[PDB]
């Protein structure tokens, strides 16, 4: 069976949905089972999460019936769009239901001045649960039938935990397969999932690519398709190097490497299940449909494959005389960082144990200066002697399943990058030579990725 | 001002303890302030721990009095050999038989009650260096020059009451010792040992009487800390490992602190500290070679690599997690699982998909760092740490020197160097200072790399 | 003056307008506390719930037109059409926001303390405007307020708020300098940010009480349906005499928890400063009512009805085995209230009171915190059903010898058998248990030959 | 079978030690298994708390040399007094000899390191008992039956780890005691003590040498326990406060534990207890009197037993507004006495629960207050503390009084008219007993009148 993932810029229009069916249609002639699952429309849960805070702080009652307006227009275009006037009158009456529902409780939070976290998911959760009807309407209008689903019906059972929820267990196979071996091609709600007591939760980010990966792993599925806005995944940003190529075949192991924070494609909750099962996952692009996209896959002659990068981040050094192990610093260190919600992007620290290097984004700098301050305060008294910020940096990161073992490749990419003209400030390398981390100066960023690109891929 | 701290082998019996006086007088000819900070003799420390032990254990008063014998004869011979004044002579021999009387009754004490506290083993320990002290004072005013020895707790190290490894709260050095140096009397005072408010001896833990010597000179602002020991100065690598070492004749503070790995030899953290701090210099010097120029540890011009240091039989371990990002404070909870455990990590990377943490820590914590780990999460649908990993007999290699820092090309040129050695790298770590580049290869290729290494680098 | 008028007394227009020539008459010589309406406070309750549980759209719709003719009548019998017309648009007004903040709840299916107590101001908010307008109509000037408005500063703690600060002098003073009557609306406070709190029961006479304390005033007036405190329940005893002047100390000894008239709490604020408190009747005006203020032996006879009396035996219970902390600390969760404690020389026993309908909380409390000579430090616990308490008091009873002997002499030929004494060391109150059954002739025998 | 329990007086010389041993032996012709329990001799056990914490401060070598002059020649003179047999004597005298310098080791080493544990604080109060069992023992010898001195561990009694007041965990008693018994050996046991699961020595606390007996009987379903002390059983009322005090015949096990004060000489709650769990007797003798017939608590059951009374004792009123029992202020008013372990003789609450009534001993009055405002108008939420000093309590006793109408009027008619006021009065569910407080310059009046008209 065939698990197929789409998101918002590829339902991003009436237009696009009902490209998107024929995609989806075309597949079911080759393979009997199809199960798509579907984003909220671009741009709509963005619109979602401020209207949210909107009802919350300004509190006007207008202000809620104004965008009610807005997302029924944009919806009722794409319904014009994307589908047969026998279609149009269902789905609109869908959509019209969700559309009550969601006034309502904007109308509440607005009424009571409260938004709690449990209001927060069930708003976001309406993008999805708009956008999917529509789809399904989509593939109905051409060969095959379809009916839409939320998250918590497909199976998807979650936390308590809103915004950022847990699964569980899940009860994919129970809903889906009879679903499946009648014909039909559910078409599933990203995104979105389901407490025990019915309560409606989201996975936060990366999500839907997330409920991609549980549907597929419950279904135990040949295939997941990941369908984006670019042709897989390239072996750098093409922003950077133009002559860059889509890599054909990802090793799980390799994909979680280059699936760093704030990655648009990859994304290490979404290969871990598929990884566990043995589950391919391919990359496609729904705007180039015919394109050959990234397989990332089980099997796999280079030493690198891709160069990520992390443009604009900060670095900061804790210096501090002891420092070692009789005390447990560093745990208070990243508890500090921990609260404040600081992502950690590079953690590196010598021999010596008198100090750990990190690296933040630039706008979690001061963030996390103010925390180390209240954890700590700032010889005879305290343990953190002074702390280190370099600001505009970047990381780069060389990946490769042909690394590990290879004697001699740090050598040469460190070699490479100084012939470049880059001083490196950091370095940081895990136990699986898969991956080689390092930090230079943003001004640096162009030559040394132009270099390590051309000495190394191509 | 200049403080002058020696160690247990420089005053390991009385002739040694002769030989360091008359480096002292010879110093106090060209500088009229010196205070000398002092350990046990050698072997002393570790025959008080076992007698400690073997106290509270088996309860012998026979060996108790048995161990008492050992201490006076050692330091009877070492007065008589030491000082050649009989007059000073009786009054050191009478000193010496205060403590031993002192530590009879307190090995005697427990024995009868079978309780040891850390008080009392703080305590115990204590006797090393007030036995040394008084004789190398004696072995000073013998040799013409006034001096009297003092307690680290009378000389101005108050501690906290964490007994065995105690925290310095006040530091009153400047109030007891300064009235001494004024009269012209070479204190010396017993190193790594400390007192509390209430008068209860502490000692300072591993390298404590080094400590101490930074204590003095930064409550002094001495102009320099001498640092005596049984070899010239530091070397730009083991000895063993390379026989062609060189004493390196000079090093920055931040250098001697990226050297000083946990578990060193001389150098150490909380030494290299409070000089850095005041910018006072420490020279390490040989008792047993007293012309060499020794290092000069201070403010800072050419070299690329300084030294290579060396970290044999470690363990690998490598975390791999379930998102373990920003959201999931994963890594506060390892560190945490670690602390408690007792489990000291020398090295730490995280590369940038931050789906695992590598940690190396010594291979006797392993089994400790697996059961707290385990304690911690618990080992898709289960927990948030995936799989954990751990590689036996790995070593860590460092590279330091100041030069280092924007020079293109250097760590390209050691890893290929290490790479043409014959050996793979495990790891990196290397941070913000551009001082010290970390690495991890197997046991298997430690001396080839640090041959080659040294060759190409420093030679 | 300070005159609090309740639920009771505010029960339909005539009752409204009743209270309003009242304070009329009031003013001839020389501040008014008002509550809500007769089961308004009630009704907020369970509609509140209501529209948290079933949360139905046509269910909220008629409670609302219920609290419209509720009022819309209670404005015609208490109320020219100079002063009608400002208050029907200004109760329709916070009638919507009543029915936007329960069709919020309705909506969103969640009830904050702070959403509910600001639900249960508007039965005061639904009030008071009503008896302020029939002030004017009467042809006085009056204006309502609100807690808040007059300076009642509270904790974050809704439903039980602890007050924090008093904006006494500060907010009331203009308007008293005016000629006008501050209406203020009791029960309710308030945060520094608006937030609307309740204070818990008794809270009307508290509120009444705080601007007495701050302003330092002449009198505080609490008016309700009984001609004050009477000698004992007048339910049991017909012969029940009303108390004319009462000690600050007896009637804070004479309140029990859940009882009607005096409150501890709005005792306390008037004892510190020294302002008399007079209860009158609002169906009876003339009468000289009660006046607690700073002679006899005994001077009444309280009474608490269907209690239980939970005996815990345990062979230790001695300073270094502090289960005495534990009992409590078991009875503190679980929200347990005890009336009444008792433990000997012997200390190995202690014997508790409580309500009947607290026993098994009470119990199943206590077994979660021993295992229950070879196991827990509590040997066993036993209870007593259908039990009741009787509470001598007078402040003249304090260094009067032979009152004790004589009041249980008094009890015991009454045909009862005391089953428990507790005497604190003030001696102003005396409290025995007794079987429910010879309560009766129990009070009238001790009324019979301690007061009358 | 029969256990026998004797205390520091009734063994406060050699003499007594044989006259005990006497009354030992004319038991034994009775009932063919006894088992005796014994306490340490008179004086010993305060001497030894004091040079144990003289030890502990002054650390002077010289002073513990003295206390062991003095406690060898009280044991020395003892066992000659007691023993009439050389080679009885030599024996004892060689086991007194091993345990008294046992005791100086541990005592040069609490001087030496400046440590004394509660352990250590334990072994030290051990030897008391250590050192008057054997005496016994040999005394029991001399006169012609088999005896052996028993460590109260080594008899089964096992405890906590909660040195200077352990609880029991277990009783190994039948195992250890049942092989001595069937062959006519009488154990004498150290009262007091007990072991730990790994065999350290443990004290049982205040009352801990007559619970030593009741555990032995509880564990070996003894048919009476015998209590020996130097009073003829358990009398009405303090004979110190009415001279004409007659002996209690009989007493029930509920009675018992409401005579029983925190301080209270014969009786204890925690002693009574097993004895009433297993429907074992009690039986209180005179040591002094052996022919007395001594006071039996026991089941098997005119109004009035006994007049207990606590003398110079204070009380502490907590008044505070509403204190209502929604809050949980009662309970943290007992946390905060619980620690500083203040002990709580009476507690009161009337039905207004705006004030809380507690005595305590008169020299614990600021080690109450101090405790309590270190635990806590509108600022806090209790508002007062008032207090007595010049006070004591009065409980009258008996099984007979509950469904006893109009006993408590004529009680307190009765105290009325003695001349005393009554600031307090506290009775439980179990009517037995009625508590109250009065000045104490009315005590003498006031027991003597309700002795008068209560009693015969
Ligand atoms: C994110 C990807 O799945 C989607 N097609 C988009 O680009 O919006
Ligand atoms: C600093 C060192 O790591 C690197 N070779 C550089 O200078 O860029
Ligand atoms: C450590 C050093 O200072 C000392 N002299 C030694 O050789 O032991
Ligand atoms: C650095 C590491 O990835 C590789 N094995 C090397 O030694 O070059
Ligand atoms: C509370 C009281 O004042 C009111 N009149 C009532 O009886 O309801
Ligand atoms: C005196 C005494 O009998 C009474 N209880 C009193 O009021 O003090
Ligand atoms: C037990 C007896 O010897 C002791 N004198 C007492 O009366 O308590």
């Amino acid at each position: 069976t065939t698990v197929m993932k789409f998101g918002g810029t590829s339902v991003g229009s009436g237009e696009r949905i009902r490209h998107v069916a024929k995609i989806v249609t075309k597949r079911k002639k080759e393979d009997d089972d199809v199960v798509v699952v579907v984003s909220a429309m671009s741009e709509v849960t963005n619109a979602l999460v401020e209207i949210s805070q909107q009802a919350l702080d300004v509190r006007d009652i207008a202000k809620v019936g104004d965008f009610i307006k807005f997302i029924r227009e944009k919806h009722y275009k794409a319904i014009e769009e994307a589908i047969s006037e026998e279609i149009k009158e269902e789905v609109k009456k869908i959509i019209d239901s969700r559309i009550e529902e969601l006034e309502k409780v904007l109308i509440g939070v607005a009424y009571l001045g409260e938004l709690t976290p449990k209001s927060r998911d069930y708003i976001l959760s309406f993008g999805e649960r708009l956008s999917s009807p529509i789809l399904s309407g989509a593939i109905r209008d051409l060969g095959e039938k379809s009916i839409a689903l939320e998250g918590g019906e497909a199976g998807i059972i979650t936390d308590n935990n809103f915004g950022s929820a847990r699964v569980k267990r899940l009860e994919v196979k129970e809903r889906l397969l009879p679903l499946l071996k009648e014909g039909i091609i559910p078409v599933v709600t990203g995104f979105i999932g389901t407490t025990e007591e019915g309560y409606i939760t989201t996975l936060g980010r990366g999500g839907s690519d997330y409920s991609a990966a549980l549907i597929g792993y419950g279904l135990d599925a040949d295939i997941i398709e990941i369908w984006t806005d670019v042709s897989g995944v390239y072996t750098t940003d093409p922003r950077l190097v133009p002559t860059a190529r889509r890599i054909p075949k990802l090793s799980y192991i390799e994909a979680m490497e280059l699936a760093y924070f704030g990655a648009k494609v990859l994304h290490p909750r979404t290969i871990e299940p598929a990884m566990e099962k043995g589950i391919p996952i391919l990359v496609k692009n729904t705007f180039e449909p015919e394109s050959e996209g990234t397989l990332i896959t089980n099997d796999m002659d280079s030493i690198v494959k891709a160069i990520s990068t992390i443009k604009n981040v900060a670095l900061i050094n804790i210096f501090g005389a002891g420092m070692v192990g009789v005390s447990g610093t560093a745990a208070r260190i990243f508890k500090a960082l921990g609260e404040e919600e600081v992502n950690v992007i590079l953690i590196s620290q010598g021999s010596s144990e008198t100090n750990i290097s990190l690296v933040v984004s630039e706008e979690d700098v001061d963030k996390a200066l103010k925390a180390l301050k209240r954890e700590f305060g700032d010889l005879n008294n305290n343990l953190i002697r002074d702390v280190s910020v370099d600001k505009d940096v970047c990381v780069i990161s060389v990946v490769g399943a042909g690394m590990r073992g290879a004697k001699g490749i740090a050598g040469k990419i460190f070699t490479a990058v100084s012939e470049s003209g880059a001083n490196i400030k950091m370095i940081a390398q895990g136990s699986s030579e898969v991956n080689i981390s390092f930090v230079i100066d943003e001004k640096d960023l162009l030559n040394c990725v132009r270099k390590l690109h051309e000495k190394f891929i191509e």
